[PDB]
DNA sequence: GGGGTGGGAGGTGGGT
C-alpha cells in the first residue's frame, strides 16, 4: 500500500513529468520526503526538469527544503549547470547563502563543478 | 557503481 507522495518522488525520480503532473491535481504531497531527504524539488532540479521544477513550485513545493546534507534544490541545480533552473529557484526566493554540511553554498558547488554562467548569476547575489 | 543524454519493470542494489 502506497502513497501519493511517495509516488510522486518515484515519478520525480524516473524523470515522468506527465505522472508528475497527474499525482500533483490528484493532491499529491509537494513536500514528501525520500530516505536521503529529497524532496520531489530536489530531484527535478539535478535532473535538469526545468517543467516540472515550475509545476512542483506552483503548486507549492518547497524552495529551501534542505535534505540530510544540508543541501537545497540550488545546491543541487548549481552542481549539475542547470542555469535556468537556477534562475527559476532564485525567482521563488531560493536563499543563496544556505551552506551545506561541509560549508559549500551553492556558489561553491557552481565554481567546484565548472559552472561559470551560473556562477556569475549566483555572484551578483552575494 | 553511478547518473538522469539509460529507463521506470526494482527501492531489501544505492545516491541525486
Ligand atoms: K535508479
Ligand atoms: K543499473
Ligand atoms: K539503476
Ligand atoms: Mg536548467
Ligand atoms: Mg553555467
Amino acid at each position: 500500500g502506497s502513497d501519493l507522495g511517495k509516488k510522486l518522488l518515484e515519478a520525480a525520480r524516473a524523470g515522468q513529468d506527465d505522472e508528475v503532473r497527474i499525482l500533483m491535481a490528484n493532491g499529491a504531497d509537494v513536500n514528501a520526503k525520500d530516505r536521503y531527504g529529497n524532496t520531489p524539488l530536489h530531484l527535478a532540479a539535478y535532473m535538469g526538469h526545468l517543467e516540472i521544477v515550475e509545476v512542483l513550485l506552483k503548486y507549492g513545493a518547497d524552495v529551501n527544503a534542505m535534505d540530510h546534507w544540508g543541501r537545497t534544490p540550488l545546491h543541487l541545480a548549481a552542481s549539475r549547470g542547470h542555469l535556468d533552473i537556477v534562475e527559476v529557484l532564485l525567482k521563488h526566493g531560493a536563499d543563496v547563502n544556505a551552506q551545506d554540511k561541509f560549508g559549500k553554498t551553492a556558489f561553491d558547488i557552481s565554481i567546484d563543478n565548472g559552472n561559470e554562467d551560473l556562477a556569475e548569476i549566483l555572484q551578483k547575489l552575494n
